[PDB]
């Protein structure tokens, strides 16, 4: 069963690149990929070990993790270290397919009062860009709609 | 018509706040939001002042979205500077919801693979991280699937 560090590399190295794809760097998604797999908590020099890299470069990812809600810090008995964990990836997700849904809307919603007032003639300069940010809508609640079909 | 420059600011303001949820800068997205807003190709500098900002916060916000794709490098003739200008939005998401679904499936396929081998009551063990990338699949197919419904 060498076939396990073989899971364990693919793993990681798909989360690397998703996240060096949502604009982050690698490592984030890799120490991600590292805590998924785990099935405890894992301090800082744990992950390190791990996939080898520097303090920093763990506890940098390790906050942009905690930023968007992924991971969280875990509290051992009779420890002196800060542990951490993965947040169940999928329903974490949900949330920011729901924030991200409800900002948009309340965005297109208080667009569509400027729009109030501004009106006549002029109600329809203001059609172009808000018929962009009505599709952001359209999008984010399919994405959260088709969410709320895996559960 | 102050209105526009009212609605200006909810579109920079919506911006602003979706690559702070996707873990981004402030920066990266009302830069996009400029960019988004303009009908030409913009310099730096023309940002600067739009947003008020460093010629590094600048700089630093257009380079994550180029890379993310959502902008791209114009060139002017006879303008001895760079010229940017956002790329076709939902275009640049259809894009990224396919790596990601690619990055998934791939895996997903390997990983079943590494349990052609790895099976008997063993099989079962890899069962548990594998139900999670398989989950990503589903999800990824349908942002996919809804996102090929819009055209």
């Amino acid at each position: 069963m060498i076939i396990m560090e073989e899971a364990k590399k693919l793993i990681i190295e798909l989360f690397s690149e998703l996240a060096k794809i949502h604009g982050l760097n690698k490592s984030v998604g890799a120490v991600y990929a590292i805590l998924y797999l785990s099935d405890k908590p894992l301090t800082i020099s744990d992950i390190m070990e791990e996939l080898k890299i520097s303090k920093g470069n763990v506890s940098m990812s390790l906050k942009k993790l905690e930023e968007l809600g992924f991971v969280r810090k875990v509290w051992i008995k009779g420890e002196r270290k800060n542990y951490y964990e993965a947040v169940d990836g999928f329903s974490s997700i949900k949330d920011i397919a729901k924030r991200k849904h409800d900002l948009i809307a309340k965005t297109y919603e208080d667009l569509k009062k400027l729009e109030e007032k501004c009106n006549e003639e002029e109600k329809e300069f203001i059609k172009q860009k808000i018929k962009g940010i009505e599709r952001m809508k359209k999008i984010s609640e399919k994405i959260l709609e088709a969410l709320n079909d895996l559960d």
